[PDB]
C-alpha cells in the first residue's frame, strides 16, 4: 500500500514486497 517508487528505473508500484525485491533486483544488474 502507498505509492512506492523505484527511482532507479522510474517505475512505481504500491507493493512493499515487490518493491523490496525490485530494488534488490536493481542493485545486482551492475558489474
Ligand atoms: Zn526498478
Amino acid at each position: 500500500m502507498k505509492p512506492y517508487v523505484c527511482e532507479r528505473c522510474g517505475k512505481r508500484f504500491v507493493q512493499s514486497s515487490q518493491l523490496a525485491n525490485h530494488i534488490r533486483h536493481h542493485d545486482n544488474i551492475r558489474p
